């Protein structure tokens, strides 16, 4: 029964930390490759 309370408001962020550096990898085709990467293109 420890305090994981507090500690799993770090891993709020954590979560985070792990989706924004590997989600690269899904999110490049969400907007870059699919809409900057075009409206540059043509």
């Amino acid at each position: 029964r420890g305090f994981r309370k507090h500690f799993n408001k770090l891993v709020k962020k954590v979560k985070h930390t792990i989706s924004e550096t590997a989600h690269v990898a899904k999110d490049t085709a969400v907007i870059a490759g699919s809409g900057a990467a075009v409206v540059a293109a043509t």
